[PDB]
């Protein structure tokens, strides 16, 4: 639990943000807050995604040390993000998959990448405690 | 309000865990949560942060286009961390100032810096509609 | 206190759909959910407005029978909201002003107009009970 | 999610502030609030509902684009209310429909329609983040 | 906390239904939910008062054995209902007073009497723990 | 939904307040707050009843114009109750019986009577907006 | 936020079971939920406390290692207990003091000592993220 | 119910502080809030728990009168925590068991105990308004 009355900020380099737009807007479903020349700020799941005109993205990727996103208590809000990734073509870095496995801190899992090669990960733990 | 229920996370590479650990639980007040030789977790502010020993953190430091934190509605909160931060002795990258001064979403912000250079910003907005 | 978990839903006529969204989301804050050729749909201070393309706004506006917005508990809210009409530039129908003075049921309050002459009220009651 | 401390504020037209009562209070179930000779006032679903004397109300009703009404985050309200409408004689502009059939913000609906024409709707979305 | 998803419910006699809706929803407030030949229900505060068409009111009124009414936690609530009250000119048994004065339990109180003299207490405890 | 932060309060007679105890603390389970020699006070679900020593309780009673109690949203609260009261033998004055039955506001209910003949009535609404 | 949903409980040593009930309940102000012959259980500030019959209580009482109680978000209710004790004649085992003064994770104590000498601490965190 | 903006505080004995933290933090998955050499503070289930150097932890242990937990709203809670203490070869004290069998207040239990005897037990109530 935390404070519901707080944000989570993140920012991150968008090599173009029209694409950055397309992405957490059009398709991820994310709300689209304030917009300058040089960034676009997003309501990402309620926490706070600022992308920044950057050409400082990662070229090639790989899924450690960076990645960021959402550790949903409820899996029908995980099962409807997968659901809704799937049929908006949104692409995925790693498919559905266990981490863990077998840990009590064992969680479900997937990837989905931006155009900028920023890496998204959702997840759900089958012990809520497990969370941090 | 966000979903109390769910947590933002984040991953974040660090050269050292022991150093990380002296940094995030020790000197910022967050709770250690979970540890692995590759990685612990930690309990941030209510969301969940990854350390992630690596070598790819930036040896070279600028603002953008990467940073995390969070964003306080109350300012007592915003305050209370300053002054932990100053008296603790945690290096800042920016002290005390403010970003978009006398606009609707003015905020005042600070930087601290871990010791693996990632930056963390935290933030408070005069108009808390801005706080996207 | 009003369910936080359901939104109350307004459609609305909105002559040309980009012009709406410079006035709903650039100027007055609000965050762009999602985008047709014959609508636009908003996060209108956490409740749903959708502008739905349309040469049925009125072309000659009077205060009744027809307007909108929210009652805010806070004054805080109120205020701040009023201030970034003024400093953006929003265009005022009713200044600041009192309604029913005296009376218990007395509350301040402002309309703006949008492009379409579709009239926004904003609202604070002196006795919170008042706001039905 | 929104603010349960706020409430929306809608004013629309009726011919007749007692055929206007029966409607909101006497069917639809919403308490009445305030009443005056000129308008009354209603709690509807914890929002503000405001019925303005007037002959200004629409003579003849399309679905686009002025209706109004209440998304509802748990199915169970949304099929109560359908079968409250039902047993108690409620007009249906247009009964249980699917829109945006197929996309991830498809949505059940049905409208209502008072004794003034003005159209009310009610929303489940399969993906609750869809609501906006 | 009381379960704010529950409702206290009272039922009293009232001598005339339109007496009781003038002086409950009218005078002191409370919204209207439902009317029977024999009986109105009110939101009375968010608990359900039922007022019941009865003879067997008391004609001789004192304090005890029966009274009933909300305990505010903020004082500003009970402020407002009590300039409400001398405002609209509802009938005092009791005019504003202490009761258990420089006790830990003391507590504020005012009360009302409704036409079939029924008493209705509203308090403020100095220690919210006393208001039970 | 009402003010979870308040307390709805009522006064009713007791005969014996040792008596009372035994009814509402050791077989109903409310708990126990301040005790005098003229009165007993006890959380009553989350409310406040108060017990006044008093020749003024009903020798005989009916259903009308008074009792009280608790309308559950959750019907295992009430199911809950329903088998507490059967176990610990305290006396039905009306079992398990629909009221309102094939309206839309039908509710389950039961009556239990205290020693000094107080009628507690205990209620779950089918459609938990006819709560009021 | 701690789970509203949840209690802490402890079990704790008493050498008499009216004489802990005159305590807790009647001077501290808990509530008194159920009794047995062995033990006596209390709604303490919203957690349950259990006092045992027992002969194994500290003759001997020093601060540490064991004692017991709650810490306040709201320095007014620290402020209302610390004046309750006082009224009321609760023996302190240690007045109003402070513990780590100067240092970011400062509180203020008081102890107070039941009559099997179990001590209860009440703190307040002038940085409320000290609290754990 | 309980105010989720406190915490309930205890403080046990440990006989070592490392071996202390391997059976609250690593295997229990209690959170390290704070550390000083005398003592270590953990987030336990969201209170405080609190683990002071001593040699004054009980050499032989029984059931009575001393022992702490949680009691859970949510069996499913109850029963992850159950589970996670066999993976993690936790010792039980007392297995699974229930307490006051075939009365309202029934209870599932289990015990565990820390390397300094100390008991924990935690509750999940078929009842859950013998919470208290």
């Amino acid at each position: 639990m935390r404070n519901p009355n707080d944000v989570f900020h993140l920012a991150i380099p968008a090599r173009d943000l029209d694409e950055a737009y397309d992405f957490y807007v059009t398709k991820l479903g994310c709300k689209l807050a304030r917009r300058y020349p040089d960034r676009i700020t997003l309501d990402f799941f309620g926490d706070q995604l600022v992308c920044h005109l950057s050409d400082r993205w990662d070229r090639e990727v790989s899924m450690y040390p960076r990645h960021f996103g959402i550790t949903f208590r409820d899996k029908k809000h995980f099962d409807n993000l997968y659901k809704l990734a799937k049929q908006r073509g949104i692409p995925f870095y790693h498919d559905l998959s266990r981490r863990f496995e077998g840990l009590i801190e064992e969680h479900e899992t997937f990837f989905l990448i931006d155009p900028s090669n920023n890496l998204l990960e959702f997840k759900y733990y089958f012990d809520d405690r497990m969370m941090y």
